[PDB]
């Protein structure tokens, strides 16, 4: 156990990027780039966040680049946003209470105590609703905070308010959003110090993602509908929403998009004359391919810059699959938009023109890798590059003019040493009978990691509308370092393969993806000539559901299994989950708020559940459950365990009393990973 | 009360420098300078410490200089030290427990939990003993931490160690050093991770201020004698000490200086061939003029580079009065030492040659101001400049070669806006009869602040071996902004006027400085033509003693008085304090550890105390006391309060249950200053 | 035991005890507001040994039926009351008053402090 | 307490008559005690002078309290001593024992000190009383 602990300690040392920004240009010309990183500290068992600054000397060419100091750790900062002119900086600090501070130069101008003013609830620090935008006149600030609930008192109170409403019910936004019922927009005036709440938001709509309108005349935001229920919003992009505009005074409200489809991620051009957002056509799957829509502020017209790619639009594009656009995504000319999207089994950067409509891949070609865009200001792009055999690295590039975007040169600000003991490849698989009639000819892919008589570990992704990409993954890397070949499968229904691949999966979950994973395993075993005696499985959420199916439907093909927060019965889950729609859609039914599932519905769900094969399982199973998982009730894993236990099947259960669907806490993640490795090693 | 609160809020916004360092030189040449600042936050009622980085492009000339980012607040950092080569950085973090972390590039290499290793007590964060020095081979670290006390248990303990020694007595180092009895030197090996305590320090000596010897063969430190008592060490530079060298292995110990005089602040030359320190000849006064001594490592010889100036050595030098030399003080040539010392009523920077022995003032001439040196590396000097009418500002300069040091040019990295409503001047006063026989012809000075029928506020300094300098003082500035002329008096016995001025005061405390302050007040009133009806006093500590003497001996000359932690009875003070020698020296008798005072000594201290003049006081008084004060016990003010209350004189008292001799807490300082200002405004 | 007392009324309808006085609320000069300012750290003298934070006691009377609490208004300003009991007929309160002018000398293990015996009517504040 | 004052007087004036001594919160210097206590009249009455609220003692009064204090006989003590002090004592301040301890330590006389950070003039806490009694018994048994 010492070697594995040392290996985990060594592999957890590498940091990861979190955000980036660009400073003002100084004529001596050169610019400063501020980078924020995160790392795992095992001695303290926490996530340490620090900052670092770099200097780039430019003449439309990167003349020079280098570091400009050391790394300073910061604690207690939730949200921050530099001024549009770069003069000031607004920071939110959680010192029990919440503070809003305005730094300028080398002194703190003023700090406001938000709690003692008694005007709203705690601020929002999430990414779905959290926002902090400076005014165009640089005199006001805007953010989103919880509403104020009227005070309540008990019936029997000793007095030297509403009585009896102490324990009323307030509904939250499902997973990982405890005690977040109805947000509201707050505007703070720096000079006077007053805080005012806007009075034009419709009653049945929760606002978010707000930013100031051109001219500082109003606020443009995205409104989500919460009538009559509040469905879960994490890892879901099919909730009904719209784009609204509200004047500061008078409470006038106006609608800017269709009200029967999800719209998200609005951004404003530097010319302050157009807005671009993402629109999702269907509401059935939790993740799909959206379209990039554009709205003209003056002409008051709407258009579709990009559309949904059915299978593939060329050999470089497959659709837009990003939930949130970058905070800075426009160009200096205010005519091009740069984003990052998955493509097949990798991630790439794309540039789209808002007039012609063409999409060009800047990172096209090569052997692979994952690219992520952090910011773009004045045609200067900051990018993080990662590959399965090298930790993430930082790069800075310049965007060339239109028509020659593919000839972009990068400068390496920070490069991390690679691991030359890991070799990765991508395999393309074609299904046999197993192909449907409506969608034929689709193919899927699998990523294989091998060292540069070998046991294998098979890992399907969750979702099921998610995907694996060739990026730096800690656990597959450490498993390969231990001596295990790792195979990550992207079955039919993943993201990055077109809309048809996503739409094929619903209604067939349980009998189509399992066969795909089994076929991939069989083909890899036949071709690469590994050890067929020792083959293991490992999965979470939907991956866990799949894993259980495989070990039951195919009894003598695996030698172990480590599942986490798995789905064991769809029927029982419906009444105990924040996203009851998922069950209906996946099973093949249309979710309806006003509907009580019949016997037919129940039957179908049970036939697709992996508990119907439980009596055959004979592979040792390691179960890890999060007592506070609100996406997949932790009772699901328990019922599978009981069955296997009664039939005397070796099962070990490790219940974490505070973990959720992600089990991301450093203490939980460190233990889970460690235990898993030992289990696999022992049995295999 | 609103105007005063707004004025205090405005004047407390200006930050203050704390430290500085210089980064490695990068050939594109330019360097990075790291500055640390501190500020007072009134909304949170705390002291906020943040960091900032600047870039200086040099060709022996400052070609360019500018900012290189924003300010990031850091919390939980106690001690830090960059690597000698600049590659790494060691930080001490108080995350309940104590952590020692080694940062390199953009990742934390390793962090050590010091408490769980169970090898020593908590580390030392003070300036007298605290030290953190990198090894010359860059592989080890050294620091100072409390010793390990053997575990103790009660007589009646339920068991499923020494019994009875639970409540033993451990003596501390007086004021502001609670629970600090016997420190020890600890050495940490970064590779292995082991911690070892040195085993050559003599039993009756407490070590500190350690640094690595040339060649990484031993440790050179300063040892303080604590036999048989532990006298107070804060604000005192007359404790017996010596310079010792201890080998890492074998416990060999060697002496490098005289053992009958105080020696402090040793530094090593970049050539690693000489050491320079400060030696104090006498032990009677708590602050005196020292001499700069030099020791050759190879030749094993000692010399006196500078000596004690009796009255004045030229029109630019008056002696060395700094307790601690800067962390970096040598030059590239390893032949010159730059320090900062007071001179008359200002502060200046001096450069001293270790071969010729001449001392040259770099900041000589001009109208005034206070200069402080933060660091000097490769002949690049970082300096803070402050004046009573402008907050501190940052500057960077280059040291010219020998013989032309006075022609130094400064570049302003950060400049603060000045206050043009304050005018300051320096007045020289000659005493009449009042002059002694042994020391005749001495003169003192006073700083006068007036706006650019005027009441005056007179402030004598504490000490009494301290001094006022023309620097940025918050309270005099805000009093002048309110409309009060402020007069700060540097009576005979202050620092910066030669050794004779310091030596004249002892034995005459109570009848010589009071007359000096009264003469200064009378001369200023006669000359400047202010309002003689409204004159107020405000002194702290020893100044309070002088203020009580003044209001007792001259009842019809003042209209108010504010005193913080005054000294009222020397005879009663002697029995309960950490510096019993102070009372004996000020009275006029030599202090002996093994002695008991007679009746004549008690009669002397009773005659010199201000309580003797208590039944003649007729001016309203306001007292501020710290219940946990250990230098001047808080009963001293209460007996004066009782005496004044018995005679029915208006007295107001404010007692702070957790304050100390300095009243340095943000809330305590704010409340005390506001109360004093309101009292002065109401009565005058 | 020096000042503590709890005595039932003769009509069995009231209770009497001794409790510390009420100090007016104080706030700092710089307080964030959605009282006396500056008097936060004022000095209140106690009764020496083993009587920390006990400056000026007062007599309180509680009516069991209604539930109201009333403080008596006849005690002299320069006297601290104690050891009270109900007068015959439930017409007044008889107590022992200790003098605390100008200082508050220690009272534990000391029986030489100036004192007197006082009688105060419930209504009207008459003292004898 | 006062018994400790008498015990210190006895071990000072008659050095060759006792073999041990245990004192808890003693009174060592009356003149220094007067300034810091809640009963300043006790010192004046015991010295022999009438106590007046509006008065300041002269040199003769200080001389009297200095002559009556046991510290005057400190350089003649030759018996091992054990002191127990309460850091929060307000009747007899805890510095009184510490000055005697310092004087005895300067002359190299075996002295043991135990300081209780939260005790009072009575040492009435259960743990404090148990520890003090056990330490006193062990000291007496070992030395005698
Ligand atoms: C959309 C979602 O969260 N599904 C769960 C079953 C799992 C975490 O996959
Ligand atoms: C050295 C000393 O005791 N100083 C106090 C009297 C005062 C803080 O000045
Ligand atoms: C009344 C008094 O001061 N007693 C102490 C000396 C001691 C507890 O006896």
């Amino acid at each position: 156990p010492e070697e594995a602990a040392a290996l985990y300690r060594g592999l957890s040392r590498q940091p990861a990027l979190s955000a980036a920004c660009l400073g003002p240009e100084v004529t001596t010309r050169y610019r400063t780039v501020h980078t924020e990183w995160t790392q795992r500290d095992l001695e303290r068992m926490e996530n340490i966040r620090f900052c670092r600054q770099y200097l780039v000397f430019h003449d439309d060419s990167v003349v020079f680049a280098g570091p400009a100091g050391n790394s300073v750790e910061t604690r207690g900062e939730l949200l921050s946003r530099e001024s549009p002119s770069g003069t000031m900086k607004a920071v939110l600090r959680k010192a029990e209470k919440q503070f809003l501070e305005v730094w300028e130069k080398n002194r703190k101008l003023k700090s406001f105590n938000l709690s003692a003013l008694e005007k709203h609830g705690p601020v929002y620090e999430d990414d779905c609703f959290g926002c902090l935008s400076w005014s165009h006149s640089e005199t006001h600030l805007l953010y989103v905070a919880d509403k104020k609930r009227p005070k309540a008192e008990s019936f029997f109170q000793t007095k030297a308010a509403i009585k009896g409403d102490q324990f009323l019910f307030y509904e939250d936004w499902g997973e990982n959003m405890v005690s977040k019922s109805t947000p509201v927009l707050c505007v703070l005036d720096i000079e006077s110090g007053n805080i005012s709440v806007l009075e034009g938001v419709p009653e049945s709509v929760s606002p978010g993602q707000a930013f100031w309108a051109p001219g500082d005349t109003g606020v443009v935001f995205v409104g989500w509908w919460h009538e009559p229920f509040r469905l879960g919003i994490r890892f879901c992009t099919n909730r009904r929403s719209a784009l609204y505009y509200v004047d500061l005074t008078g409470g006038k409200c106006e609608l800017l998009s269709d009200e029967s489809v999800a719209v998200t991620s609005p951004r404003l051009s530097p010319d302050q004359c157009r807005i671009v957002y993402l629109r999702f056509p269907s509401l059935v799957p939790h993740q799909q391919c959206g379209q990039l829509c554009l709205y003209d502020w003056y002409t008051r017209v709407t258009s579709v810059v990009v559309d949904i790619v059915p299978r593939q639009l060329g050999e470089d594009f497959s659709g837009i699959y990003c939930s949130l656009l970058p905070l800075g995504c426009w160009s200096a000319d205010s005519q091009r938009v740069v984003f990052d999207s998955p493509q097949r089994s990798r991630q790439d950067l794309f540039a789209v023109d808002t007039q012609m409509g063409s999409v060009t891949s800047l990172t096209a070609g090569g052997s692979g890798g994952s690219w992520k865009l952090l910011t773009i200001d004045r045609d200067l792009m900051v990018v993080q590059f990662s590959t399965p055999s090298v930790p993430p690295s930082l790069k800075v590039g310049f965007l060339p003019p239109a028509g020659k975007e593919q000839a972009v040169s990068w400068v390496s600000l920070e490069e991390a040493e690679p691991f030359p003991d890991i070799s990765w490849s991508i395999r393309v698989l074609q299904p046999p009978q197993q192909e449907h009639v409506q969608y034929a000819g689709l193919d899927f892919e699998a990523i294989l990691l091998q060292p540069s008589q070998v046991p294998m570990v098979v890992m399907p992704h969750g979702g099921p509308h998610s995907s694996f990409v060739t990026a730096w993954m800690l656990f597959p890397a450490m498993l390969c370092k231990m001596g295990f070949a790792v195979l990550l499968v992207n079955y039919r229904g993943s993201t990055g393969f077109g809309q048809d691949s996503i739409l094929s999966l619903p209604g067939n979950v349980g009998h189509q993806d399992v066969k795909d994973v089994q076929f991939a395993v069989e083909q890899v075993l036949q071709e690469e000539h590994f050890d067929a005696g020792r083959v293991a499985l490992m999965g979470g959420s939907h991956g866990g559901f799949l894993s259980c199916h495989l070990i039951g439907q195919y009894p003598e093909t695996y030698s172990a299994c480590v599942v986490r927060n798995p789905v064991i019965n769809i029927a029982s889950m419906m009444g105990s989950t924040d996203i009851p729609d998922w069950c209906m859609v996946e099973a093949g039914f249309s979710y309806s708020s006003d509907c009580l599932p019949d016997l037919s519905v129940w039957a179908a769900m049970l036939d697709k559940s992996p508990i119907k094969y439980a009596p055959q399982v004979k592979t040792p199973l390691l179960l890890m459950l999060g007592q506070e998982d609100r996406r997949v009730p932790f009772k699901q894993g328990m019922e599978y365990y009981r069955v296997l236990k009664a039939r005397n099947v070796p099962v070990r259960l490790l219940l974490y009393p505070k973990s959720t669907h992600a089990l991301s806490e450093v203490e939980v993640e460190s233990d889970s990973f460690m235990n898993a490795v030992l289990w696999l090693c022992t049995h295999l």
